[PDB]
């Protein structure tokens, strides 16, 4: 199978430098052409299935990419976002001033400590685990596009290749770009990454 991944285009928090979670901000006119160029660069690949998050800035997106194609769209809780609790659609400068204590231990162990009334790493890494593990449920399909978020797809990216979680920042998913990963027999193989290309099927 071959996943075709997808992160949400712009949205006003990325524009305002802010902690996005699960919180609903909109997709920028920037996302949305982001988003349109992507239905384009993506026409010709035949999907049969499409995983998204529960966010709606993901759900709006994947809307954009599929325009009148009529695919089936699952909604999966595991793509979505990390819940940063208390912080979410708050600034980093701010953070460090108004909960200096639990903002400086998660800013120097990002992996162990938890966001303010929030999600930590290990409980977000469990979930992508979990939907990794869910993969074979799919073995019938063959183009599965993914709609999700940065630490979602990036981290996917890491563990499909057998590496640890905290080095799912060498493989940063960028806006209005895609990438595929190709997985036989369980061995990943990472074919493209960030592209604003054509897509062809392989």
């Amino acid at each position: 199978m071959r996943l075709w991944l997808i992160r949400h285009g712009e949205t006003q928090a990325n524009v305002d430098g802010l902690y996005s979670g699960h919180a609903p901000t909109p997709l920028t006119a920037r996302g949305i052409e982001q988003a349109q160029n992507l239905h384009t660069l993506l026409d010709d690949v035949s999907f049969d299935l499409v995983l998204c998050s529960e966010l709606e800035r993901a759900q709006h997106t994947a809307r954009l990419v599929l325009s009148d194609r009529q695919l089936p769209v699952h909604i999966i809780p595991e793509l979505n976002e990390m819940f940063f609790g208390d912080w979410e659609m708050r600034h980093h400068r701010d953070l460090m001033q108004e909960d200096a204590e639990n903002y400086s231990a998660w800013c120097n162990d990002w992996q162990h400590a938890i966001p303010t009334n929030g999600e930590g790493f290990q409980a977000f890494s469990q979930r992508v685990e979990r939907f990794i593990a869910r993969l074979s449920e799919y073995q019938h399909y063959q183009n599965i596009l993914i709609v999700s978020h940065q630490g979602v797809l990036s981290l996917l990216i890491a563990r499909l290749i057998g590496m640890p979680a905290e080095s799912m920042w060498h493989f940063r998913v960028d806006q209005g770009c895609w990438s595929a990963i190709d997985i036989n027999q369980k061995f990943a193989t990472l074919r493209v990454l960030n592209s604003r290309a054509i897509g062809v099927e392989n």
